[PDB]
């Protein structure tokens, strides 16, 4: 089984600070021969789920402080192209889910 549900994942962060084994980020998976346009993240990494990117948070739905950043998991992926269910987790643990690739969030933890 994986770990890839917003309250897992969200409850796998705050407790040992880091994603699931199951999630590697856009520069590892690009590294395996995953592209984007092919939608073949399942065909290169089996099993495996993008996360760990970070999420700039351009136009500030989220709070900021000085030392923060944010980043954000892949949410409820299986294969095929990507989905629109993200977590966004900060480096001092603020957890926001969206089900609408960033443009609404909601704070989980």
């Amino acid at each position: 089984a994986v770990i890839n549900t917003f309250d897992g994942v969200a409850d796998y962060l705050i407790r040992y600070k880091r994603l699931p084994d199951n999630y590697i980020t856009k520069s590892q998976a690009s590294a395996l021969g995953w592209v984007a346009s092919k939608g073949n993240l399942a065909a290169v990494a089996p099993g495996k789920s993008i996360g760990g990117d970070v999420f700039s948070n351009r136009e500030g739905r989220l709070p900021s402080a000085s030392g923060r950043t944010w980043r954000e998991a892949d949410i409820n992926y299986v294969s095929g192209a990507r989905n629109a269910d993200r977590l966004v987790y900060s480096s001092d643990w603020l957890i926001y889910k969206t089900t609408d690739h960033y443009a609404t969030f909601t704070r989980i933890r």
